[PDB]
């Protein structure tokens, strides 16, 4: 499985934009799970799974949500 | 905090949807956990925080008969 581990500040719509961003790249979820952040009181961490025809866009992605949106983001 | 249960159909951008719903109606989580169902589906686990009651009657309208998704469980 393909593993994606993300943090966003937060506020309404956080989420929403980020999946709005794998929505447009063709990418789709298999497993998502929330947490509050242990090193920010103001972000929240998310552990996602994508599958397998998501792999184009991977590294793509991952740039974007760094970039566009300011993510902490890493593959594991 | 408010937990919400539901279901959807598996596809690209199902999540989204309801996101965007959420965050149209200044809706915010506290915690997101899916979890695959109904074959093709996935159920969601959400808490919502106290200041999204005011929306509830409408992400639950729009939930339930234009997005079509099952609703397990409301309680606050
Ligand atoms: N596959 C769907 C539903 C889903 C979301 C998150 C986790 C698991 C399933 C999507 O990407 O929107
Ligand atoms: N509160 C933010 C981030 C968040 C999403 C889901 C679960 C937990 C936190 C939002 O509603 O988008």
């Amino acid at each position: 499985a393909i593993s994606l581990i993300f943090s966003l500040k937060e506020e309404v719509g956080a989420l929403a934009k980020v999946l709005r961003l794998f929505e447009e790249n063709d990418v789709n979820l298999t497993h998502i799970e929330s947490r509050p952040s242990r090193l920010k009181k103001d972000e929240y961490e998310f552990f996602t799974h994508l599958d397998k025809r998501s792999l184009p866009a991977l590294t793509n992605i991952i740039k974007i949500l760094r970039h566009d949106i300011g993510a902490t983001v890493h593959e594991l």
